[PDB]
């Protein structure tokens, strides 16, 4: 029996580092108002097989993109996104403009997923197609990370347009469109088939369905 | 064996994602001007022992605080480092004040760093011994989604000074001193004894030991 009232429970879900920074402060509403003493924990992906963390029990729920979850999982696809790309403002390409050419000798960070199996991997792997050895200077796991440093430096950052955007509307990138053409990608939550019943679960499950991810952390 | 003009070399550095976006936009001015072809990979912390991924060349250096790192390793002490909190501008507590026991009744996020050696767990050991349990409502691995999520809710987060001065000029953190008594910490990079003498890893150290991390980064 799982009641929110009077729960102490610590919940964990995996995510990338962005999918935690969007899920979590839209957590906070429900959790002050409804659910006191219930804690989440963002876990960060790891290369081992997540189906194992969430069969275990390790895991609770995992929000993202993750094409090798399957067997043994149950999925709620929450919301659908699409890539962009961004440069700081003072960035001195904007005085001119890129074409696709211009844009293969700028400078470029890469997010890499590979390791994590997560669907930004089809991503990367586009971009390590397209673009010059020479012309990628950076690499990290951490999607914040990556846009940081884009607004601290010349490089361009190829993302999906919520995290884009939410640096863009505090001021220090500016968004322009991918200069090829990139898959579209779809965001879930997945949890195990052995928890399918566990009201902690529902419980959690039901509130990440009512979240809006498109508009500001409620409250 | 190496020459940073015309290396195409790929080096990898550990820390947190704190870590490696205060270090990667402070190498950018030197790869432009005197290493166009070198890459840095940002390598997040993970569980298991970093004196291996050393010792097998599968990092090149760890940059941050590792208590445990000491036999095979050696290490250059870079700076020192203090904790402040920080609240987002429009949060309750901003008027009354942040004493101690109006400290422990706010919510907290607390990054967890003990899983992967941080001495930011020495900071985590304090806070986790004079809250309450129902006062920490969030944890994360990742100091920079910590920073979002103090941004976009109420909760009260516990940080590296430099974090949070860089961080509060966009979006609008406030700043306070920690009712605690917390330790400052030695920030190092560390590389294995195997590679003192390996002129990449020599050349990296050099530049790194340039660096004024606590200046913006050059250019
Ligand atoms: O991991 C992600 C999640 Cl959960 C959501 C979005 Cl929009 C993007 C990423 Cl990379
Ligand atoms: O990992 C860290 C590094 Cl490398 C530097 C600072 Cl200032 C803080 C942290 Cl948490």
């Amino acid at each position: 029996r799982f009641d929110p009232g009077t729960s102490n429970r610590n919940f964990r879900i995996a995510a990338s580092d962005f999918g935690q920074a969007l899920m979590l402060p839209r957590l906070y509403a429900t959790l002050e108002e409804t659910a006191p003493q219930v804690r989440v924990t963002g876990v960060n992906l790891r290369h081992g097989p997540l189906v194992e963390e969430l069969e275990s029990g390790s895991i609770d729920i995992a929000f993202g993109g993750f094409p090798t979850l399957s067997a043994g999982i149950k999925t709620q696809t929450l919301f659908r996104e699409e890539y962009v790309c961004v440069m700081r403002q003072s960035h001195p390409a904007l005085t001119h403009g890129l074409d696709l050419e211009a844009f293969r000798q700028c400078r470029h960070i890469i997010v890499t997923a590979h390791e994590f199996n997560h669907v930004h991997e089809q991503v990367e792997a586009r971009l390590l197609e397209l673009l010059p050895p020479e012309s990628i200077r950076f690499t990290t796991e951490n999607f914040l990370v990556s846009a940081v440093i884009a607004e601290e430096t010349d490089v361009i950052l190829t993302i999906p347009s919520r995290l884009a955007r939410w640096f863009a509307n505090r001021g220090g990138l500016t968004i322009f469109p991918v200069p090829i053409e990139l898959p579209s990608i779809e965001v879930k939550q997945y949890w195990h088939e052995r928890y399918d019943k566990d009201p902690g679960n529902i419980w959690l499950r039901r509130v990440i369905a009512k979240i809006g991810f498109q508009n500001p952390p409620a409250e």
